[PDB]
């Protein structure tokens, strides 16, 4: 009983990103993400959700991506980022027979930061940089990247597993 979500973001520069990703419910592929930031495709492969719910979910994913891209631009604006770069986000929730939730971020294929939900705080996952410290400062500064995210993992994700498995 798990929802896993995987997003790879290909940045050619701060202002143009290509997304590719998918989600799996149980061990079954259920969603696909693809395309540039200015017109991203998001598909449920199986008709799991009704339109009013899918629209809210689709809108919610699109809103996340805007925040995600906005944060990458801010980090570039404030520290110098080396392009091209790829970012991988791996996240989701698992229901035991209380849910366990996670969100792990990698840059160019190496561990970068992850979310610790008991305090809704992000931590470094590498032992090596000004980029890492500024990103964590930004992620830990705003309600949207701590408490709203924790709720998405602990409430929205968990209700999706209960309703659709
Ligand atoms: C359903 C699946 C369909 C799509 C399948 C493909 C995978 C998509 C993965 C993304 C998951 C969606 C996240 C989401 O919707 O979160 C909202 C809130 O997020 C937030 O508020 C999070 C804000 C952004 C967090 C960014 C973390 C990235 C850190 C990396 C920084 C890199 C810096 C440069 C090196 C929900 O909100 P709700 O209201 O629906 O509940
Ligand atoms: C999901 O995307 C990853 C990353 O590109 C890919 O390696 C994997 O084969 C995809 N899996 C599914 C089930 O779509
Ligand atoms: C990521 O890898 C590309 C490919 O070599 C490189 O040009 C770029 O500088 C790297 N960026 C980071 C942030 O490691």
């Amino acid at each position: 009983q798990r929802l896993h979500m995987l997003q790879i973001s290909y940045f050619r520069d701060p202002y143009h990103v290509w997304y590719q990703g998918n989600a799996s419910l149980g061990g079954h592929l259920t969603h696909v993400l693809e395309g540039p930031d200015t017109n991203t495709t998001i598909i449920q492969l199986q008709p799991l959700q009704e339109p009013e719910s899918w629209a809210r979910t689709q809108s919610g994913l699109q809103s996340y991506l805007l925040q995600f891209h906005g944060l990458v631009r801010l980090v570039h604006q404030e520290r110098t980022l080396a392009f091209p770069l790829t970012i991988r986000c791996f996240l989701g929730c698992e229901l035991p027979p209380r849910a366990h939730v996670f969100f792990e971020v990698a840059v160019n294929g190496s561990s970068f930061v992850s979310f610790r939900p008991e305090r809704a705080l992000w931590q470094a996952d590498t032992q090596v940089s000004g980029v890492v410290t500024f990103t964590l400062q930004q992620l830990n500064a705003y309600n949207r990247t701590r408490y709203e995210l924790r709720e998405f993992l602990e409430d929205t994700c968990v209700q999706y597993v209960q309703k659709h498995i």
